[PDB]
């Protein structure tokens, strides 16, 4: 149960996100600096580019909900259900999402801003689960979304670094 080896979710070099998650605990920039350490969590744990909007649909939709998705990935604030994103496909191609019925916190005032930002950004455009123990994807149980450590081990960063990775050679098509 980890990264796949053999399928990797973006292959593009230039991916882009959409920050359509907020939160009095997270004004704009505070719930858009989750889906900044996210996603720069993963754009830096690798080579690959990415940009930003709020319209159509970026690679990453990064957007706020709770149990009312319409019959799939139902959330559930009062939930260990904290967040998720999508895969490879037509419109999911990307889509990451903070549950909207407990709160986001950079620091450790609500639950884990860029933690489980990057968990979701990371889930899409970066990995599966790797040794989260010290990497994002398992410290959500605990603190680490900004207080004094808020970063990806070196677990995640090898999931993700196996999602893009060094250029082998041909610089473009
Ligand atoms: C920062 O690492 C984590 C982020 C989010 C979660 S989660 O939202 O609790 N959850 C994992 C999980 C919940 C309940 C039982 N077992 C696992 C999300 C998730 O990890 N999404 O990528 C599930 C609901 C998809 C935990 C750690
Ligand atoms: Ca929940
Ligand atoms: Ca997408
Ligand atoms: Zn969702
Ligand atoms: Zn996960």
């Amino acid at each position: 149960f980890r990264t796949f080896p053999g399928i990797p979710k973006w292959r593009k070099t230039h991916l882009t996100y959409r920050i359509v998650n907020y939160t009095p605990d997270l004004p704009k920039d505070a719930v858009d600096s989750a889906v900044e350490k996210a996603l720069k969590v993963w754009e830096e744990v690798t080579p690959l580019t990415f940009s930003r909007l709020y319209e159509g649909e970026a690679d990453i939709m990064i957007s706020f909900a709770v149990r009312e998705h319409g019959d799939f990935y139902p959330f559930d604030g009062p939930g260990n259900v904290l967040a998720h994103a999508y895969a490879p496909g037509p419109g999911i191609n990307g889509d990451a999402h903070f549950d909207d019925d407990e709160q986001w916190t950079k620091d450790t005032t609500g639950t884990n801003l860029f933690l489980v930002a990057a968990h979701e950004i990371g889930h899409s455009l970066g990995l599966f689960h790797s040794a989260n123990t010290e990497a994002l994807m398992y410290p959500l149980y605990h603190s680490l979304t900004d207080l004094t450590r808020f970063r990806l081990s070196q677990d995640d960063i090898n999931g993700i670094q196996s999602l893009y990775g060094p250029p082998p050679d041909s610089p473009e098509t």
